[PDB]
């Protein structure tokens, strides 16, 4: 698994399993990083793209400003967000 | 071939897509407003042009439909 | 005189006289298409106010679609650059 | 000197001295005008986190220049 | 030590020790200057989903690279240690 932080050119924050082939970002397991409360900041992970079922999703890479690798603790919850556990 | 394209301006749109050049032709194209119910609306009120052409650098993902969505944009 | 609809990729709607030359376009008696209600009404608003400029120069990269109007928009555009 | 009004790609209209070399515009004394509701129009600087004289913007960020209406231009010249 | 000040093409401000390598910039101990209210400013860290001490970006994501002002550098360096 390769997981890892999409900022998109659109403002959203993007957590996913991502391949880089050609100038393409394929995406699988996607979720857009929500953060809410002057309280603590709880982060919510919600499905990126509700509208389909694909598996799989394709972005250019000029429609991302960074790529980054997340913190433990959101690593975890996407992990418990996505399959089954120790 | 009803596609979902999520535009750069942030917009949901579903359409009958083709994709020849570098260009996007869209026919009966609508955006997706949600409030959940999902609605529905013609994505160029002022026209009544049947094909709209974009140029796929003004999208950001193209996807297929849930069944539920694809029913309904039929039955529009 | 080639009336038409550009939306910009900062969102808004442009409706004016366009000619296409090499990757730029000119647009000549440019008006901003404001919606609003409380019947949708649409309203015509000079679109670079700050100017006397009679053309403006695009780059077509910033436009998102371009598109011929509705008879009822042209008309009252007509009306408007009179 | 060249006074333009630039509609930047981030909404935003900027008033300033440019000077396009290369593909880059480079402009001194910049401005944002801020409208605000007879409307009336305020200049403020640009760039208020920095002392450079001189900016530098790739021409690809710019949707529009275009030459000020005179009582712009006037404000402007008084604003420097 | 080189402190610049990045407009991105989403908006924001970010203040950061800086390098232009091929046509990309790497940002280390990348902040976002958000102000509020006498001009008033906050520096907080830009990607805090992430431990990452370098952060790329294409160059064509941003729209202006500037020196900061005296107190602004002052700040950003006492928020860095």
């Amino acid at each position: 698994k390769n997981i890892k932080i999409m900022r998109l050119v659109t403002g959203e924050d993007i957590i996913g399993n991502i391949s880089e082939s050609q100038g393409l970002i394929t995406i699988k397991k996607a979720f857009v990083i929500i953060p809410m409360q002057g309280k603590p900041v709880q982060l919510v992970l919600s499905p990126w793209q509700p509208y389909t079922d694909d598996k799989e999703i394709v972005i250019d890479d000029s429609k991302v400003i960074t790529i980054t690798s997340p913190k433990d603790d959101i690593i975890k919850s996407y992990e418990s967000h996505t399959s089954e556990i120790i």
